[PDB]
């Protein structure tokens, strides 16, 4: 529909999805109960410092083309997208405990807890997502897990566009 997550306005342009509660295992073998969105969808993510076009299948980011003000703003959109995708490699990239016990995390649904976790440090998220060789498309660049640009390789399904 039209909703917000991690500071971005999401607007669905194609497809549809249904919700099914599912148990997932983190890289720390912690069980999380998440509402999995099933179905292929395309979205525009609109933020104050970055915008993107997201194509996602059930628990699988297919493509993310992002533009933004700078490396940091772009990385923020990428993190929000990777979390939003509900991919297994993102869930498995959680390597410590996801505290649901403490007073401050009570109002946090799993997806929002995952988001907070990766926003604190996205190093393992980016390093475990995977890289691919990229085809040459002008006006688009690949981005390595350290957010340095490359015309050779990129984080899987991720491309950076010029503003
Ligand atoms: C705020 C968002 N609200 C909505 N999310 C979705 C949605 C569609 N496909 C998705 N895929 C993944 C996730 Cl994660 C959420 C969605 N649709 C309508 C919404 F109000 C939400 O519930 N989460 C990010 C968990």
């Amino acid at each position: 529909s039209s909703f917000s997550f991690g500071g971005f306005t999401f607007k669905r342009t194609s497809g549809s999805s249904i919700k099914r509660e599912e148990e997932v295992l983190t890289g720390n073998l912690q069980t999380l109960k998440i509402r999995v969105h099933e179905g292929y969808e395309e979205f525009t993510m609109v933020g104050k410092r970055a915008t993107a076009i997201l194509r996602k299948a059930t628990r699988r980011l297919v493509q993310l083309i992002v533009s933004g003000k700078d490396e940091q703003s772009i990385a923020e959109a990428i993190i929000v997208a990777m979390v939003f995708s509900q991919e297994d490699c993102m869930i498995k990239a959680v390597r410590g405990d996801l505290n649901f016990v403490n007073r401050a995390n009570q109002r946090l649904n799993p997806m929002h807890q995952l988001l907070r976790h990766f926003q604190k440090d996205a190093k393992v998220l980016f390093q475990n997502w995977g890289i691919e060789h990229i085809d040459n498309v002008m006006g688009m660049v690949g981005v390595l897990p350290d957010m340095t640009p490359s015309t050779e390789m990129s984080m899987r399904g991720i491309r950076v566009s010029k503003m």
